[PDB]
């Protein structure tokens, strides 16, 4: 229910955490 | 439940720290 | 209940981590 | 159970966590 | 449980995390 | 189990944003 939705919510969370890394990576080369 | 308000919050922060860190890679690709 | 309350416990502590990495960037840029 | 115990394993590292933060803040101003 | 042995990968992640945040600190200090 | 996967995956989360930050400090002392 309320939880199935707010885990899908962590999992974009989790996505969007992983892009910033890349981007950070990127500028550190 | 509580717990799914908790994962809520976490979800929250976390989209904070990827744009902070988004911004602090730009802070130092200029 | 457990668990509620360590996991908002960590979104606060990644919040305030993105508030830090905002003011280290802010300090890079200049 | 085993689960008691990996939940204060988390408890110290949020802590731990905190002390680090309190660190680099000071370390900024 | 896997929960618990999940539990126990996060703690040891904020525990490198939380090395890492000194290491920055030191990083800025000198 | 439903919960597991995710926290495991924000716990390799946290250890990539710990290693970024040693490189970012090591950047930073020059």
């Amino acid at each position: 229910g309320e939880l199935a939705q707010a885990l899908k919510e962590l999992a974009k969370a989790l996505k969007e955490l992983a892009w910033a890394l890349k981007e950070l990576a990127q500028a550190l080369k």
